[PDB]
């Protein structure tokens, strides 16, 4: 196995706008399939990457800027990665829509499922409207991210290399002086089990296969034997003794990691998903499900000389292994210092979600559950209903409802909600084989309020197994057509996915 801690960590440059002016900034990004080496010892990797880059380019925008971005397939018209063909009823092979996740976007430039388009946009799904996507930036400063959304191709396009972080500063938060600049670093963390050839591999089906499986085969679940942060497999990161603010992004398919300091040093929590929380949270470890997002300083100030492991402990269809992903990077405190660090961990970081006194104009119950195929396979569905099914999530615009999660299966699903950030009310067990005999919910405990972690916005919740989460959410600004889901992308993709119209009156 591909040895660990050679190469230093990519950071994205950022994206230089093709046209800005005071009122519109405009950027054009453009995918294509190109190679680059993901570590020292491999040929290089074929990849499909927005603007050939592997993570794409890191785009930076301030709150309320103007952001138009063209997102264009110039991709090759066949995949390299294996199409299962049964999942989804003339189309082209190779389909692409761009989705600024945790964006606050109108519905047309969401990056909807079925608003994909092929090379050139010559062809375009049945929601497609616009070539050049607008992001009015109206909402909190925050990590976001972007990666490609395409119907039924989500799990492929994606950990082809579609994937790259997009950052919301809002001005009123520099009083804070938080870690910025040089000092403020995104990790994209992604998974990927790579071939000795330097090619990527990703499984025609399932370990056995039943002879009744098609193929290629969908599998319920993808972990890579192989951790990369920012397109580098294991890296290092020279830093300079002093704050560091890291924006933390699982951009894997289905890995979720249990992320610690191999030193016992601690991180400080300063955001999540929708922006800063309210008080910063002293962390020693912290769980991050696909699209999860952490904003963290680590203050390697006490730690001059020293090589830390960011290591993980969350396993992957098994235990971690020691030699391979229990390793996430490494951190070489030996870069001399630039200037003084003039830099804050403020504790008083950002207002309360819960100055917030909206009207709950609904209580929403939603389960997790599937079915199996004519081929013998699980499909996860929301509410037992497929992807395709008439709409049946119309929140009203403006007004806010409790959705009240069950999770019935084995396992833990990351759901996700296009459009919003929401708070997280509580989780509570409850007995799992009644619930299934008979469809009544009896709880076996209390509520269990959020930890501080979970006390600011949140847009992707873990919602473990036999629990109720309950979360709260104000559908706007606006209206229409978005999506909610799994954002384990292998279920995403069959078939846990549902629309969700928010209306007008
Ligand atoms: O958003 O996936
Ligand atoms: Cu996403
Ligand atoms: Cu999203
Ligand atoms: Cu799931
Ligand atoms: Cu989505």
């Amino acid at each position: 196995t591909l040895e660990k801690f050679v190469d230093a960590l990519p950071i994205p440059d950022t994206l230089k706008p093709v046209q800005q002016s005071k009122e519109k900034t405009y950027y054009e990004v453009t995918m294509e399939e190109c190679t680059h080496q993901l570590h020292r010892d491999l040929p290089p990797t074929r990849l499909w990457g927005y603007n050939g880059l592997f993570p794409g380019p890191t785009i930076e925008v301030k709150r309320n800027e103007n952001v138009y971005v063209k997102w264009m397939n110039n991709l090759p018209s066949t995949h390299f990665l294996p199409i299962d063909h049964t999942i989804h009823h003339e189309e082209p092979e190779v389909k692409t829509v761009v989705h600024l996740h945790g964006g606050v976007t109108p519905d047309d430039s969401e990056g909807y499922p079925e608003a994909w388009f092929s090379k050139d946009f010559e062809q375009t799904g049945p929601y497609f409207k616009r070539e050049v996507y607008h992001y009015p930036n109206q909402q909190r400063g925050a990590i976001l991210w972007y990666h490609d959304h395409a119907m039924a191709l989500t799990r492929l396009n994606v950990y082809a290399g579609l994937v790259g972080a997009y950052i919301i500063h809002d001005p009123k938060e520099k009083r804070l002086k938080l870690p910025s600049d040089e000092y403020d670093v995104p990790l994209l963390i992604t998974d990927r089990t790579i071939n000795e050839d330097g090619s990527l591999f990703y499984p025609s089906a399932p370990e056995n296969p039943s002879p009744s499986l098609p193929n290629p085969s969908i599998v319920p679940a993808f972990c890579g034997e192989t951790i990369l942060v920012n397109g580098k497999v294991w890296p290092y990161l020279e830093v300079e003794p002093r704050k560091y603010r890291f924006r933390v992004i699982n951009a894997s398919n289905t890995r979720t990691y249990n992320l610690s300091l191999d030193n016992g040093g601690d991180f400080i929590q300063i955001g999540s998903d929708g922006g800063l929380l309210p008080r910063s949270v002293k962390l020693n470890s912290f769980s991050l499900a696909p699209a999860e997002r952490y904003d963290i300083i680590i203050d390697f100030t006490a730690y001059e000389g020293e090589s830390i492991i960011l290591a993980n402990s969350a396993g992957c269809g098994g235990d971690v292994n020691p030699e391979t992903d229990a390793n996430i990077m490494q951190f070489r405190v030996t870069k001399p210092l630039a200037q003084k660090d003039e830099s804050r961990k403020p504790k008083y970081l950002a207002s309360y979600p819960s100055v917030q006194h909206e009207r709950i104009q609904n209580i929403r119950t939603l389960k997790l559950a599937g079915t199996q195929d004519e081929y013998g396979r699980p499909v996860l569905l929301l509410n037992n209903k497929r992807w395709h099914d008439p709409v049946t999530e119309t929140p009203k615009v403006g007004t806010t409802e409790i959705w009240s999660i069950i999770n019935p299966t084995r396992g833990t699903h990351p759901i996700h909600l296009h459009l919003v950030s929401f708070r997280v009310l509580d989780r509570r067990p409850f007995d799992i084989a009644r619930y299934q005999e008979s469809g009544e919910l009896s709880y076996t405990g209390p509520a269990v309020p959020p930890p501080p972690s979970e006390k600011g916005w949140k847009d992707t919740i873990q919602a473990h197994a036999g629990e109720v989460l309950r979360i709260a959410a104000t559908f706007g600004p606006y209206s229409g057509r978005y999506v909610w889901h799994c954002h384990i992308l292998e279920h995403e993709d069959y078939d846990m996915m549902r629309p969700m119209d928010i209306t007008d009156p």
